C-alpha cells in the first residue's frame, strides 16, 4: 500500500511486476477542475484540496472526441482509438515510478498525438511502466482537451480564447512541478516528449512564455508547430467557430452568446459537426487546433522561430521513413490496405486533389512534375511511392527538418534521427512500410516484454532507443556509450548530421531529403 501526500491531497497507488521487477503506477491523477458547464470552452481552472485519499489505481475518462470506424474489427487502426470512457471530465494525468522510490529520477513527460482532434494517454502503446522499470525515469501522462471543446477559438474572448488543451497540458506541467518530488521525481529535470499533434504541442510549449520554466528539454517525434497541419489561422479559426454555430442552431450577432448556446448544446451534437466547419476537408485535416492567441502563443510561430524566440536547450527531433502511407489508404482512389495500391498516374492526380483540395491547378503540377520524373517508368509502384512520400515530406519530413536547423541556429544542441525499421508486428500491409506512429512502440520498449512476439533484433532496437532517449533526458545527450554504439552526432544548419534507427546497421548521414525539401519550404509556400 503506497500512498503519497500531493499539494491538494493524498493519492493512492498501486504496485505492477515489470520484468522480475515492480513499478509503482498512480493512473488517473486530477490536475484541474472538470471543464463543465460554464468551464467548458474556457481555460483549465486550478483544483482544490480534497480530504480523503485518491485512489489512483485506474485511467481515467478520456476526452471527448470522434473514433476512426474506417475499419472496424481491424487493429492498426482501432489500437489509435480511445480505451476508456469518453467524457468531459477527463483532465487527468498518469505517474509511473521505479520501484524502489528513487531519490531524485529525471521525468518524461508524454503528450499524446492524433491531430488535435483525437487521442488519450491511456493507450497500450504509452504505457509509461517499462521505461520506469528499466531506465528508472519517472513517466508522467496527461489527458488534454481535444476537438471544438480543446481549441474552439473566438481570439480574443474568455469564453472561448482559443488553446485551452494547450492550457491543460501545461497546467499538467506546473502540477509536476509543484508535485514530483513527493514522488521521487526532480522538477528541474523534466523533458517533454510527443508524437504528430503531440510533437507540435511540445514545440509550442518551447515557444510559450508560460511553459518557459516547466521543463528542460524536448523530444518532437514526427511532428512540429510548422507543420502545414499544425497551427489555425485567426480568420479560418473564427470562420469554423461560425460554421459550427450556424450547424448546431447557435448563430447569435453577440459572440458571447453564441458561446453560450454552445455550453448548453450535448457533446455529441459538437462532436457530429465538427468535421463540415471546412467546406473540403482531408485525412489530415485539423479542423479546430492551435491558435495565435495572444496568451499561450503571442505571435505567429513561424515569426517566434525565424527571430530565435525560444526556450534556449537541446531538442532530440526525428521521422518516420514512411510518414505518409497512413493517410493515404484513407481517400485517395486506387488505395487500399487490402492490396498493394498499385495505382495509375491518373489516380495520383486524383490523389493530389484528395490531398491539396485549396491548391491552384498550378500548385498540383508542379507537385506532379518534381515527383514524377522519375528513373524508369518500369517499376508499377512508382506512383504509389510518389504519393506516400508527397503527403509524409510535406507534412512532417521537410517541417521537422527546417525547424531542427531554424532552431540550433541559435546556438543549441540539436540531434535529428532517421527512424526506418518496419515493426515485425505491424498490423497494416508490407507496402505501407515505415509508417506515422510506429516508432512509438519501441521507445516505450514495448518489444522489451520477450512475451510479445517481437524478434530480437527488435528488443536490441528498443533498448537502445530506450537508453539514447533517457540519457537525452538526463544529460542532454542522446548516446548509448557502453555498448559500442554509433555516436549520435549535433545537428548543426551547415553539415545536417542524422542518424538513422534501424535494426541493421546505424550510420551517420546528412541532409535527409534535400532536394524535396528544397522544393516544399522554398518554392511551395508561394502557391
Ligand atoms: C467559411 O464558411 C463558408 C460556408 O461553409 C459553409 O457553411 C458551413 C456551416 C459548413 O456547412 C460548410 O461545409 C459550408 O461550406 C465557406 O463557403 C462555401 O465555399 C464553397 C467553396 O469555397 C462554395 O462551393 C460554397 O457555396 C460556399 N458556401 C457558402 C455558404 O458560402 C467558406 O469557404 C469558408 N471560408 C473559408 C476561408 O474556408
Ligand atoms: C485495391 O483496392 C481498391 C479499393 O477497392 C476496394 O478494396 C478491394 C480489396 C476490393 O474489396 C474492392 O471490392 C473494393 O472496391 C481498388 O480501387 C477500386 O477499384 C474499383 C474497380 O472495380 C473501383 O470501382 C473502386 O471505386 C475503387 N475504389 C477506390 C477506393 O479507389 C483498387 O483497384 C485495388 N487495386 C488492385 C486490386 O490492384
Ligand atoms: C499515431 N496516430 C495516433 C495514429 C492515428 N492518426 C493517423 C490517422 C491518419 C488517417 C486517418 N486518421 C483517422 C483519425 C480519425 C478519427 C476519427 C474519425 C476519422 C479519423 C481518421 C488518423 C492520427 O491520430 C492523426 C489524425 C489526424 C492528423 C491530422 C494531421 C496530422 C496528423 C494526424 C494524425
Ligand atoms: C493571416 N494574417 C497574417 C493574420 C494576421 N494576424 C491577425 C492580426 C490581428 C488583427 C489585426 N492585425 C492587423 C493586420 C493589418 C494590416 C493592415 C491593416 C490592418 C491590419 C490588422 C492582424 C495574426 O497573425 C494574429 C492573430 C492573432 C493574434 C493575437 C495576438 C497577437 C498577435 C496576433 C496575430
Ligand atoms: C535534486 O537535484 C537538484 C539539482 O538537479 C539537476 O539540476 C538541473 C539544473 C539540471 O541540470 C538537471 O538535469 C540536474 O539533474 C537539486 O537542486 C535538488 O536539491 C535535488 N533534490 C534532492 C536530491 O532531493
Ligand atoms: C480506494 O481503494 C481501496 C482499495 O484497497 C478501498 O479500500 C477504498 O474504499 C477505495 N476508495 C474509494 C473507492 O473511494
Ligand atoms: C454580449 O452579451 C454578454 C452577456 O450578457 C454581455 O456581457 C456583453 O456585454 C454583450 N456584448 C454586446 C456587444 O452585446
Ligand atoms: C548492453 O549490452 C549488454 C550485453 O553485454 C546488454 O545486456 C544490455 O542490455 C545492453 N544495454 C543497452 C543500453 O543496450
Ligand atoms: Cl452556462
Ligand atoms: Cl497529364
Ligand atoms: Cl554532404
Amino acid at each position: 500500500d503506497i500512498i503519497i501526500a500531493t499539494k491538494n491531497g493524498k493519492v493512492r497507488g498501486m504496485q505492477l511486476t515489470v520484468f522480475g521487477g515492480t513499478v509503482t503506477a498512480f493512473l488517473g491523477i486530477p490536475y484541474a477542475q472538470p471543464p463543465l458547464g460554464r468551464l467548458r470552452f474556457k481555460k483549465p481552472q486550478s483544483l482544490t484540496k480534497w480530504s480523503d485519499i485518491w485512489n489512483a489505481t485506474k485511467y481515467a475518462n478520456s476526452c471527448c472526441q470522434n473514433i476512426d470506424q474506417s475499419f472496424p474489427g481491424f487493429h492498426g487502426s482501432e489500437m489509435w482509438n480511445p480505451n476508456t470512457d469518453l467524457s468531459e471530465d477527463c483532465l487527468y494525468l498518469n505517474v509511473w515510478i521505479p520501484a524502489p522510490k528513487p531519490k531524485n529520477a529525471t521525468v518524461l513527460i508524454w503528450i499524446y498525438g492524433g491531430g488535435f482532434q483525437t487521442g488519450t494517454s491511456s493507450l497500450h502503446v504509452y504505457d509509461g511502466k517499462f521505461l520506469a522499470r528499466v531506465e528508472r525515469v519517472i513517466v508522467v501522462s496527461m489527458n488534454y482537451r481535444v476537438g471544438a471543446l480543446g481549441f474552439l477559438a473566438l481570439p480574443g474572448n474568455p469564453e472561448a480564447p482559443g488553446n485551452m488543451g494547450l492550457f491543460d497540458q501545461q497546467l499538467a506541467l506546473q502540477w509536476v512541478q509543484k508535485n514530483i518530488a513527493a514522488f521521487g521525481g526532480n522538477p528541474k529535470s523534466v523533458t517533454l516528449f510527443g508524437e504528430s499533434a503531440g510533437a507540435a504541442s511540445v514545440s509550442l510549449h518551447l515557444l510559450s512564455p508560460g511553459s518557459h520554466s516547466l521543463f528542460t528539454r524536448a523530444i518532437l517525434q514526427s511532428g512540429s508547430f510548422n507543420a502545414p497541419w499544425a497551427v489555425t489561422s485567426l480568420y479560418e479559426a473564427r470562420n469554423r467557430t461560425l460554421n459550427l454555430a450556424k450547424l448546431t442552431g447557435c448563430s447569435r450577432e453577440n459572440e458571447t452568446e453564441i458561446i453560450k448556446c454552445l455550453r448548453n448544446k450535448d457533446p455529441q451534437e459538437i462532436l457530429l459537426n465538427e468535421a463540415f466547419v471546412v467546406p473540403y476537408g482531408t485525412p489530415l485535416s485539423v479542423n479546430f487546433g492551435p491558435t495565435v492567441d495572444g496568451d499561450f502563443l503571442t505571435d505567429m510561430p513561424d515569426i517566434l522561430l525565424e527571430l530565435g524566440q525560444f526556450k534556449k536547450t537541446q531538442i532530440l527531433v526525428g521521422v518516420n521513413k514512411d510518414e505518409g502511407t497512413a493517410f493515404l489508404v484513407y481517400g485517395a482512389p486506387g488505395f487500399s490496405k487490402d492490396n498493394n495500391s498499385i495505382i495509375t498516374r491518373k489516380e495520383f492526380q486524383e490523389g493530389l486533389k484528395i490531398f491539396f483540395p485549396g491548391v491552384s491547378e498550378f500548385g498540383k503540377e508542379s507537385i506532379l512534375f518534381h515527383y514524377t520524373d522519375w528513373v524508369d517508368d518500369q517499376r508499377p509502384e512508382n506512383y504509389r511511392e510518389a504519393l506516400g512520400d508527397v503527403v509524409g515530406d510535406y507534412n512532417f519530413i521537410c517541417p521537422a527538418l527546417e525547424f531542427t536547423k531554424k532552431f540550433s541556429e541559435w546556438g543549441n544542441n540539436a540531434f535529428f534521427y532517421y527512424f526506418e525499421h518496419r515493426s515485425s508486428k505491424l498490423p497494416w500491409p508490407e507496402w505501407m512500410g515505415v509508417m506515422h506512429g510506429y516508432e512509438i512502440e519501441f521507445v516505450f520498449g514495448l518489444p522489451l516484454e520477450r512475451r510479445d512476439q517481437y524478434t530480437k533484433a527488435e528488443e536490441i532496437l528498443s533498448r537502445s532507443i530506450v537508453k539514447r532517449w533517457a540519457n537525452f533526458a538526463k544529460y542532454g545527450n542522446p548516446q548509448e556509450t557502453q555498448n559500442n554504439s554509433t555516436s549520435w552526432p549535433v545537428f548543426k544548419s551547415t553539415e545536417q548530421k542524422y542518424l538513422t534507427l534501424n535494426t541493421e546497421s546505424t550510420r551517420i548521414m546528412t541532409k535527409l531529403r534535400a532536394q524535396q525539401c528544397r522544393f516544399w519550404t522554398s518554392f511551395f509556400p508561394k502557391v
